């Protein structure tokens, strides 16, 4: 990232002599330019022709020349050749930081901009130039006036031609500033509609699913349920197949980020908090994350229960026989269904989604293996089983 | 969504208000300004940094300093400030009635290109006011002219800098102007390019075929029947694998809109007005959706028969021995294949399709199995089967 | 179709209407009058609040009212109104000719343009023709000169209000222009990339290996003949699964394509014109579309064959043993493999492509179980097996 | 190729004419006309309607008729008509160098609007001829600044229309330029837009794995390193499936190319640079391609070993027994695994990766099988293999 650092100060100092440059035909400053050339020797240092570029825009010049004995305008444009290795630039910028494409390209049509107007201004200057001696700010400012105006495609008409040379000129900057307008819509328009690209993507799945249903003439009622479904879904990622998704990656940083995962729901339950991580990793393997609505029957009690729900998210109602004896109100960190799986029984209380829930389930097969093999942290909880 | 209503109404505030503060330099209205205060006042209560913003925007300041004792222009600042909280009332908005991405941002530049025009009018005059005492409505008209004008990319040239100083300000007017402009297009492109896309999507299937039909060189003869095939399908939704779309909705809620769907072709059949929802909820899980054409000979007379078809949509033919006696013209409601199938013959009939149908069909197994428990349907239907 | 004709005609005529109306404030056109309506009074006949509307835009007003006894211009809103109704006008143009989305759009915009344009320069002229009494052409073609030029966003400023009151009529049209032109815009950049978006599609496999190729560094000497492979395969349609392409069709009308399909290589073979029908169409089912490269050895002499060969497209070279003597050419609508099919022996001869070949192919299983079935089509191959 | 490059000349040669043509209305030139009609004459023979076009535009008109004997510039048609053409000689132009869609276009839009924008002023001319009798290149010059200024919609305001007929002239081009310079933008858009959707694709699976990254919250670690992990595999395309993308391929040079990816890893290794190219081709088909992270243990020493791991790239460190001894820093074209392969036994030692490692992997029932088959190149590794 540092290396792009220094990208960042040369391409400025570039910029700044192209400004510099053109302006020579009407001490610090001096400094100033040994400072430029010296920042393009450290360059040199952080570096075939390319060498020979850098060293070129790096020749301390016109003060050199001065001190030996309009050509120092014409010297100044060996600092502005080297302007070219910014394709070079830009890849190591992407590398760093990596943004939408687009940005960089608008990023880099202001920059041109910016120097066309400039250096347009001054060429309408020059042919006016010939109209007199030497010039002030004033001049130098109308000149932006008319070019500015014309490129932007507004054309006040205050200021025009009267030599065919002038409308030539003119018709000349004319076309090119249009084409620059065109490119800078461009832009904007290509970086706009990828955003909206991305975000049609997201919802690509759920908007199947609504026009089935406008398709079916299904009341809102539901239809409205059904596509907040799918949002709080896609703000939780969890419709992602994790599993797959996963796969792709180097079974070494891959299980890294298992683990990662592992870590995401671990803590919570004092089961994990006081378990070993060869069970945590293999029952974080094991548990499979599964949604309840508000209302739903999770456990019913009497029933043949074969699976532990751990409550990652949501609060739940353990009921007794007469399913209002909120024997638990269970919330966040807490698990259930560990009273049959370990008494190898049927449910002995109902369970109900107070809301949406958020649970990882461990089925008896897996949870029987795990704890066979983990028969002290079988012996664990089997303790809490008790009541 | 009276959230969402609230911030309409505060929304509305800010920006009456950001409209009447840049007025400054040039009773009924100071009880305006108490009201919306005092809707901000609300608005906090609605509700760190943020609850000091709307504090400070609620804050009745210029009034109350009137009442203790340029500066009020100043002052008026104070209710701008609060406009950066729309980042959350978008998303708000967006989360109330989801509409087509872009739209939104259209309404927003709309707003912000409003405020522009406005501030920047202001400004021109300022730059003038310098050259009088006081204005009045023409000259803030005149400067609105000048401004549109110049925003538009226009450019009428009835109006020009002679100072420099008006000069810079007119430049710096102009290429935000442009820019402004250049994002109003970028919405237009990105919302009607996507609404394109949308329906792309829709076509995307019978397109690949067409362009087939295309490479084989196939008469429209057919190609146009083809195409209209398709155009009926989508109109319909029946392409789509109902199944396998529902298969990613929560089990409970997923059944509740099958249920939805088992009501959708439940009420016509007689046979299911006096059946029972077991019943229905088990055989609307089993009936499958076929489409027939115009002459489809659906039964053959003397073939063996295994499904029920139950017609949905469409008028059929049910031909005696010499395929002319219309024995009868069946229609939506209707149901045929019940006599062989409860007879477990062949079928003693021929069936055409007279128009384009829409038929549940249900197995002979199903059928079998289905009315094998409901035996009470299988003597139901069984009584008509006489005839 | 004849249908939408009849709309044709009837938006024709609101048009020419709309701009007539306006018209009215500075023989024949009576009878045009008359005509008009009496197309109106015929939609009607093609035809609740709709009928409403189309009644008021089909009476006879201003002459009426003239043979009865400024509000003619006022009268001719009633035609205007109904232009509301081509909302499904539009719905038939599609479902008449199926465009390419944005087409139709463009048309509309023109349309509307066109309107806009005339009417405001009305309204122009109004502001101006309380200046005076009455004008003629040259006034309304500079009102249009003012008008377009605003429009098109380029303002000659040759024209310019004098009073407030025709700078805010002016401001107005600025706005409306703009957005006028910034819409038009929006169709050529959908438009236009729609376009790309669907060739796209179809270079999207090919390109991806070619994206593989380059990251391999393959030479061109290759990739491009990949490239070309890819592209004839395009202009055939050849690589598409035409199976289960198919396989979403009404199987009754997909039988019949299939039948054009049996009909596109059924003709240039003489054992098939010389075939039955229930044998063409079997093994056309059957046939299977196999391509070959210039130089490929399809058969080597001495192995065994399970497969015959029937050249669609392209130049065979039969050889016998020395690999030089051409027994046949073997060309379009001929066939080979037969003699070890038929004799159940190995290739007596080799066989190479002299081109790039299109051939379909019939394993010996097929081929046998087919002519099993029809063994005097058997018997005819056989014949000619002899040599 | 080359008669793309003669479509190139034609081309040139009608663009030239259609601007000399025009100018009619006020002896090298002469023989230049020669030139032209004579390479016209060799298209024909480069070749119905199409041969009476391109033989009107090779008739050498004028002069002829100045040598029997305002009309020569109504002749100049003749070579004007010719253009149509362009629609074959686009599909040539591609069909060579295949680029992306809408640069062609590009390139015709500033074809197609220098020629609007001359004959435009010539127009123009043409109006205000009537206004005099002859003129120079003064009037032409402002005939384009008019002409240029009004189609880029600058409009400077310096020239306007005095006559009506003058007005309707302009409006009439009003509408043209500014059509004109909309499909430019057209273009740029759909171009640049094109090219991001490219990226996008290639981006597409690691895009979908940060953004579950991001629902899960994951820290930067490891998000980075992941992204970098996809960007690797990216350059490298590697996380393509070759096969399956291979497998679209004409069997016949699909398996040339299959050579060449043998090409790719086989010079390095000793043992396939004395290998038979039978061995080379089975194994090539056989060798598998994996990627391992710095520090994995490749090999654990003790444990049963079944691959040959062959170091395509980056760096591998052989330890003994103490994970320390680096019995060899192993490195692109070395091999390991051989020992414990050709022994049947565990890893007498240690393999970590140093580096990132692109390892060809051959499964020991692979080993066994090919060097069953090639036994002198299995006693050739194994020759190695006692140290």
């Amino acid at each position: 990232r540092i290396r792009v650092y220094w990208d960042i100060l040369v391409f400025i100092c570039i910029f700044w002599a192209s400004l510099e440059s053109p302006l020579r035909i009407v001490l610090l400053l001096t400094c100033i330019y040994f400072f430029i050339d010296f920042v393009f020797a450290l360059d040199i240092l952080w570096n075939g022709s390319w060498f020979i570029i850098d060293l070129i825009a790096a020749l301390p010049l016109e003060y050199a020349t001065t001190t030996i004995f309009y050509l120092y305008l014409l010297l100044g444009v060996t600092r502005i050749l080297k302007v070219f290795r910014i394709s070079d630039i830009l890849q190591r910028i992407n590398l760093a930081f990596q943004p939408t494409p687009g940005i960089l390209r608008l990023v880099l049509f202001a920059f041109w901009a910016t120097l066309v107007a400039h250096w347009c201004a001054v060429g309408w200057l020059y042919v006016d130039d010939l109209l007199d001696y030497q010039t002030g700010w004033s001049e130098y400012i109308i000149a932006l006036y008319w070019t500015v105006a014309t490129i932007a495609t507004v054309g006040y008409g205050d200021i025009t031609p009267s030599t065919d040379s002038q409308r030539i000129y003119t018709i000349f900057v004319m076309i090119l500033g249009a084409g620059v307008y065109a490119t800078v819509i461009g832009n904007i328009a290509s970086i706009l509609g990828s955003l909206d690209l991305a975000k049609a993507a997201q919802r690509k799945k759920m908007a199947q699913v609504d026009s089935f249903l406008k398709a079916r003439n299904i009341s809102q009622n539901i239809r409205r349920r059904v596509r907040d479904y799918y949002m709080y879904i896609i703000d939780r990622g969890w419709g992602e197949d994790e599993n797959a998704l996963l796969n792709d990656l180097p079974i070494s940083l891959r299980r890294e980020v298992k683990i990662q995962l592992h870590r995401d729901l671990l803590e919570k339950v004092p089961f994990l908090k006081g378990a070993d991580p060869a069970l945590v990793t293999s029952l974080v393997f094991s548990m499979k994350p599964m949604i309840f609505l508000e209302g739903d029957t999770i456990f019913r009690r009497g029933e043949k229960g074969d699976d532990l729900y751990i409550l990652s998210e949501g609060s739940v109602d353990i009921l007794d026989s007469d399913e209002k004896t909120i024997l638990l109100s269970l919330q966040e960190g807490q698990f259930f269904g560990e009273l049959a799986l370990v008494m190898d029984a049927p449910r002995s209380a109902t369970v109900r989604a107070t809301t949406t829930c958020e649970i990882y389930t461990l089925s008896k097969t897996d949870f029987d293996n795990v704890l066979k093999r983990f028969s002290q942290f079988r012996s664990a909880i089997e303790e809490s089983v008790a009541h």
